[PDB]
């Protein structure tokens, strides 16, 4: 089954990631942490805290409604129905005293994109991630590649109205063709709105172009410098030499082509590894907003 090895294939660049980068006794803010998928991953890091953020209070009341189904918890775990890109972060994270702000992790895995829908919710989710990290902490995720993407925008003509591209286990299909009429570039860095379908997991839903340059240039605005940014394809290749022996048996078939190598053939190659990119931030600076020292 395609759909069952991109499944795969993206939780094995999740544990990647996150042990990557998370230590022992770590505090984890998870925005749009979703029914909890990666729990088990911060487990491995030895966290001390995890704090998952979510604006859908079914999947919060999923999460809650099996944290408790799972062995080796070390960790507290508090959930949080809240919008964490169209709100401040304050309003949400206040009635939870538990909390441990500032935190050393803020991790959004496959949500920061709908925070482009403007440049105001961009500019509060990124704020909202500066905002609760220790200096020296990190904000890492995984996002569509705006590079893959630009590289199949630029191979339609101007005649096409709502351009399109897939194969069976996904598609993209852009609301209008503005890119095209504007000289392949976007007419602004926000609101660009394409519907995902994939496979079993996403059911036609608008989601929003990041241009990584625009994603780069804000997040430095609130003090966070760059520190990492590959796609899923390059990343994997090079982590996974320290991963083959960590792999149970049945996680390493898994992830094998049919020839027993590692990784991703076929249809998965392009909807997992190609369009899809990892990035990873450090807090350098505390961010002082414009003309706010009053005397
Ligand atoms: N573009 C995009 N892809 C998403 C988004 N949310 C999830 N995905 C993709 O959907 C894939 C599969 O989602 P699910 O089938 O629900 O995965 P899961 O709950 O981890 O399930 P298992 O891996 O079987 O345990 C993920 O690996 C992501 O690549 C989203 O908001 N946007
Ligand atoms: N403004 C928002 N604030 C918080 N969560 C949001 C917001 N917009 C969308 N989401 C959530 O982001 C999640 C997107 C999921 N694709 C990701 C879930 C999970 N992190 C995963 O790895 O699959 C959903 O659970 C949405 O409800």
């Amino acid at each position: 089954s395609p759909i069952i090895k991109l499944r795969n294939f993206n939780n094995a660049i999740k544990y990647m990631l996150i042990d990557k980068y998370t230590r022992p006794g770590d505090v984890v803010l998870e925005l749009g942490c979703g029914k909890g998928g990666d729990l088990r991953k911060y487990g491995a890091a030895g966290i001390s805290q995890f704090i998952g953020i979510d604006i859908s209070n079914a999947s919060i009341q999923e999460a809650h409604k099996r944290y408790r189904s799972m062995r080796n918890l070390d960790y507290q775990v508090v959930l949080i129905t809240g919008d964490c890109f169209g709100e401040s972060l304050g309003v949400a994270v206040e009635p939870f005293p538990d909390c441990r702000f500032p935190c050393d992790i803020v991790s959004t895995q496959f949500c920061l994109h709908y925070a482009f829908e403007t440049e105001e919710k961009a500019r509060r989710a990124l704020l909202n991630v500066a905002k609760s990290l220790k200096i020296g902490g990190h904000f890492f995720g995984t996002i569509p590649d705006s590079e893959f993407i630009r590289y199949k925008l630029n191979k339609f003509p101007k005649e096409v109205e709502k351009p399109s591209w897939g194969n069976s286990i996904y598609r993209v299909t852009f609301e209008n063709n503005s890119y095209q009429k504007n000289d392949y570039e976007f007419t602004s860095p926000y609101g660009q709105m394409y519907t995902y379908w994939l496979e079993d997991a996403i059911d036609n839903v608008p989601e929003y172009v990041v241009p990584f340059e625009t994603l780069r240039s804000l997040a430095d605005e609130y003090g966070l410098e760059l520190v990492s940014q590959m796609p899923f394809n390059k990343f994997f290749v090079q982590e996974i030499p320290k991963w083959i022996e960590r792999y149970s048996p049945k996680m390493r078939e898994g992830l094998q082509r049919s020839d027993g190598r590692y990784g991703v053939e076929g249809d998965e190659k392009e909807a997992a590894s190609y369009f899809f990119t990892m990035f990873a931030f450090r807090k350098v600076k505390q961010y002082i907003e414009p003309e706010s020292v009053k005397p």
